[PDB]
């Protein structure tokens, strides 16, 4: 019903939660009805649906303009990692690489100890038979639907056996659900293809081009979540537990997934399926294998300041591009039985020479093959997925195509697809770490300041072409590399501590005993019994063309994932948790992180019970911020704990949360909310004597969202690109009573100029001939998409702070003296326009304002 | 509830489902119910703590 | 109008016959609908120039 | 018809009502039924000439 | 000046799998025109 | 085109060679001109300016 | 002090016949408890 | 006070630990062994309790 002019139009309301997460209910309704995903070319829809981009118009204001020609156009922020990139398992030379990671994190995922709740099912004819003869005494006429007529098939008397057999359970309670399996899918195609923004590096310069066509499978014993597999045909596996019960048997049926020992009963005419190997995957343990795009040379491109696109980033030759399928780790099922129903003694392994199956063909012609050999990952079967396999894009996607066409057409309800879909949002991108700048003081305030000179942290950027930005000042060693390692975050801000570093020719893989998060297990019974047509179809339909496809699937969760990012940044924003609580030193740096995350967790609690419905503890967790290591040699930036936990830009945060930024929001003209503050020496002389103005409240903003929009406006200025003095610090400052030293300055989480420079294309492609240069350009600022400053300083403590004006001549109620950023969301992507600001002087006279005034 | 609805059931035994297993077999039998509804079948019958 | 009430239509999957072969083979199979109602499918769902 | 019913509903022995094999290599026996299901599917749903 | 590719649909058919894509591919292949043999001797 | 021009105050000179070297004023016309003719584009043709 | 015996539910099921008593036995074994593996790691 | 007090409870007692897979490692203790865990030389399935 509602569109996105009318969310654009309205704010916040008092209680935040109630309105916010009705916003992203409605956004995602939104997201479900937008087309552009059927139509449109292969690699056009899956950019669109995996990459999206939210449009924004900047723009910036200033005191005294004398015909001050400026440009409003539009751009799109788009944030995420679409891969990572590492140095090649082959370097050495133990040298710094110009965007090469030594080593990327694994966000390892365990395994709930919550069931997902099935829901009510109905038996086909056949199951109703057996259900007669689990309820009555056996009569002639209770066999009512099986025959002879078709040879081999699952309509037969036997598979009424092994149904009143091995599925009492089922038939009895017919139920089940496919959430799990679903959330894996979404994760696969999402971490395979890679969403976000196309940059693919610890640096903000290097960016991928488009979606890879090409992938190469990579095997490693040391660091693969890999589980065992026993292929039986069915006679051979019920003949197996005839003189006892063996050790690890997975006869009895399932009704609460338990990880280890599970079974999944396979008709023959599916096995051959290209759906087999992908719905044997996404039940058990992951990642069994690494996916690796082709070449990192054609796909990797570099974007300067300027917006200077070069396509051979410097050091191509010693660089992989991992997909973010190498960066997870899923717990599943460690150890699978699968049996073919439906199949003779000589069936032969139609995947992989050499593996012969339990009861079937055996190694040289004989029959019946009588051992149950255990494989060790699904790249020894399946000869899709073996050691340096080239694939394209489209003969490794299919397979998953097809599992989610048919059990959302076939086995699964539409709120099952919902609940994915929500879950899969928690893990679906992965943030680098924060940059931010601190601006420094004003020299009126030297001696009245812990933090006089500006700083920069976390910034970090390759490109050679163009200027590089002053704020820009790290260099990749190796401490650094681990410290900003252990610095990326997941949609709700968790970190991770498991890692892995694949160079000189050794793979090793840290994993730690806390995790991210924790997934549900796919009951197999569940599975076992649709695949043999137990249970009647949900749908008649055969495609799912018209409702919840793979690709709409994946957008919505793509979308959802990035609103609870920025709703994450937003709760920052309200509890006052510092970026800095999130860096690889925020276990020893301060006790009050602690603190911090008290109130965060208590947002997100809050947040996932509200809109998800799936238990807190399996999205978010404090296990893995409370392990926190530190590097060694690694030194935090003089900067104070100002800014929060921004991760994507403003115009994002203002998209999912409705927060207005607007140039009505910055003040030009003028009774009293001034004060003075007045400050003496041991030698009687007032050294301060500066008006200044009291920071809002919290508990203001609350009643009044408007005062957060003035707050910003009034402590924002635009970031410099050549010089590390910026046009606030000449006029104002920030004093702190309670702190010793009174005086500091801002902190403004700053992105990059190449960064913003990518957001110049309506859509994430850039190999040569995308102009990313900026719009109507003239003649120094990196824009300012920052939130403002917090109003609290403390998690827990509530204190007044000012902003102080610091030449004499500034009344900080007249207005900001500077360069003063507004923005807004605009649904219609514009072109540019070329605006003049001027003075109003009563002999004002312009065609446009004399001709062009009827509307 | 699944467990404890499950064994409240009525089947009618007979050799040739599974519901006879517990006769054939031991009546700590897990083929009819799972086997953490077997464990759990006395506390899942007088669910108390 | 034959391919889209084709495709809309409710079917049953099984085995025995050829609407099964959604899932026994890739989803973009033609022999369900004709090659050429594959091909247009998307369009055929949406028909707009 | 039969074949209709086939790829309609959920196999059951009574929707086998009206093949015969008291006619040998004719075209009423099941392999027939199996042709019609599997090439000529489109025709079935919507018969047509 | 642009890339033509000139085929038959029987031989257009038999370079994929089985059958020919919904969505023609990146690389030529950047756009597909299906014309009947009755319309390509119009001027 | 013309008569916007002559309405917003063009000069001639703000569309040779030299518009950009002369003197600053060229963009300060184009400031007005753009608006004229964006709003003739968008009551008229439809389509983006 | 008391004796612990740590075990897997795959292991501890395997000690048994094929399924572990509803009633744990005298002897250790005087007391059972079933922890899921996401619970172990909490302090 | 702790040392002043003396409690009886259980004397024997079996951790269990339920979904975990044959290379487990007890994440509290350098060489103790869980049955059915990582052994002590790399072993896997370890076979005493």
């Amino acid at each position: 019903i509602k569109t996105l002019y009318n969310y654009y139009s309205e704010g916040p309301s008092t209680p935040i939660m109630p309105h916010l997460v009705n916003r992203l209910r409605g956004l995602d309704a939104l997201a479900k009805i937008d087309a552009t995903l059927t139509k449109v070319d292969m690699n056009a829809a899956y950019i669109f649906a995996l990459r999206p981009t939210f449009p924004y118009s900047y723009g910036y204001k200033q005191r005294f303009s004398n015909r001050r020609l400026t440009t409003s156009a539009v751009c799109y922020a788009r944030t995420g990692l679409s891969s990572f990139l590492t140095v090649n398992k082959t370097y050495t030379s133990n040298s710094p690489l110009k965007g090469g990671s030594r080593g990327w994190p694994i966000f390892n995922v365990g395994v709930s100890p919550h069931v997902a709740e099935p829901h009510m099912r109905t038996l086909s004819p056949i199951g109703l038979e057996v259900f007669s003869q689990n309820l009555a005494t056996f009569s002639k006429t209770l066999l009512t639907a099986s025959s002879k007529v078709f040879t081999q098939s699952l309509y037969t008397a036997d598979i009424l056996s092994i149904f009143g057999e091995v599925f009492l359970p089922h038939v009895m309670q017919p139920v089940s659900n496919y959430t799990p399996i679903l959330v894996r899918a979404l994760l696969a195609l999402i971490h395979i293809l890679g969403p976000g923004s196309g940059n693919c590096s610890l640096s903000s310069s290097i960016f991928e081009s488009s979606i890879p066509q090409f992938f190469t499978v990579s095997h490693s014993t040391n660091m693969s979540n890999r589980t065992r597999y026993c292929l039986h045909t069915w006679s051979a596996y019920k003949d197996m537990f005839r003189n006892g019960i063996p050790p690890q048997s997975t006869l009895p049926p399932t009704l609460a997934p338990e990880g280890s020992s599970a079974r999944v009963l396979i008709p023959a005419a599916l096995v051959t399926s290209p759906m087999f190997p992908w719905l044997l995957a996404l039940v058990s343990s992951g990642p069994q294998f690494f996916l690796y795009s082709k070449d990192a040379s054609i796909n990797t491109v570099d974007i300067g300041s300027r917006g200077r696109i070069t396509s051979p980033i410097p050091d191509v030759a010693n660089l992989d591009l991992h997909r973010l399928w190498n960066l997870f780790r899923f717990d599943g099922h460690r150890y699978i039985d699968v049996v073919i129903v439906g199949v003779d003694r000589d069936y032969v392994w139609p995947y992989q020479n050499g593996v012969y199956v339990h009861g079937g063909k055996g190694p040289n012609g004989t029959d019946n093959y009588g051992n149950a050999d255990v494989h060790d990952g699904i790249g020894t079967i399946f000869s899709s997925f073996n050691d340096n396999v080239n694939v394209q894009t489209s003969d490794l996607i299919l397979g998953l195509l097809t599992l989610w066409n048919h059990i959302t057409t076939t086995y699964a309800t539409e709120e099952e697809v919902t609940m994915a879909i929500k879950i899969a949002a928690a893990f679906a991108l992965v943030y680098p770490v924060q940059p931010i700048v601190y601006s420094g003081c004003p020299r009126a305030f030297q001696s009245h300041t812990s933090y006089y000179q500006p700083s920069s942290e976390n910034c970090y950027t390759t490109d050679t072409a163009e200027v590089k930005s002053t704020w820009d000042t790290v260099e990749l060693s190796v401490q650094v590399n681990n410290a900003m390692v252990l610095g990326m975050t997941l949609p709700f801000g968790q970190p991770t501590v498991s890692s892995a570093q694949w160079f000189n020719n050794i793979d090793k893989a840290e994993i730690s005993m806390f995790k991210v998060g924790n997934l549900p297990l796919q009951n197999l019974d569940y599975l076992s019994l649709d695949m043999m047509e137990f249970y009647a179809p949900t749908t008649g339909q055969l495609y799912d063309i018209r409702s919840d496809n793979l690709i709409l699937s994946a957008h919505r969760t793509v979308n959802l994932g990035i609103g609870y990012t920025a709703l994450a940044d937003f709760f920052a924003y309200l509890a006052s948790v510092p970026a800095q609580s999130f860096y690889h030193d925020r276990m020893v740096t301060s006790p009050i992180s602690k603190q911090t995350y008290s109130v965060y967790e208590r947002f997100i609690e809050r947040f996932v019970d509200d809109f998800v419905g799936w238990d807190r503890c399996d999205l978010f967790n404090l296990d893995t911020l409370l392990a926190a290591k530190r590097i060694a040699g690694v030194a935090s930036s003089p900067i104070p704990w100002h800014c929060s936990l921004q991760r994507c830009p403003l115009p994002i945060i203002m998209h999912y949360t409705g927060l207005h930024f607007g140039q009505e929001h910055i003040t030009v003209r003028d009774v009293e909310g001034l004060q003075q503050i007045v400050m003496r020496n041991d030698q009687g002389k007032i050294v301060v004597d500066a008006l200044g103005t009291a920071a809002p409240s919290r508990l203001a903003v609350k009643l009044d969202w408007s005062r957060l929009s003035a707050w910003y406006s009034d402590t924002t200025c635009a970031i410099p690109l050549s010089d590390r003095v910026m046009e606030i610090i000449n006029y104002a400052a920030i004093w702190d009573p309670t702190q010793e030293r009174r005086a500091t300055g801002f902190v403004y989480t700053y992105f990059s100029p190449n960064f913003l420079s990518s957001f110049n294309a309506s859509e994430p492609i850039f190999n040569t001939s995308i102009n990313l240069t900026p719009p109507y350009d003239d003649t120094t600022v990196i824009q300012n998409l920052s939130m403002p400053q917090m109003l609290s300083f403390d998690p827990y403590y509530e204190s007044t702070f000012y902003v102080v004006s610091a030449d004499n001549e500034w009344i900080p109620t007249s207005g900001p003296a500077w360069k003063v950023p507004y923005l807004e969301n605009v649904v219609k992507r514009s072109g540019r326009r070329l605006l003049a600001e001027l003075r109003i002087a009563s002999n004002n006279g312009s065609g446009d304002r004399t001709f062009l005034d009827d509307v």
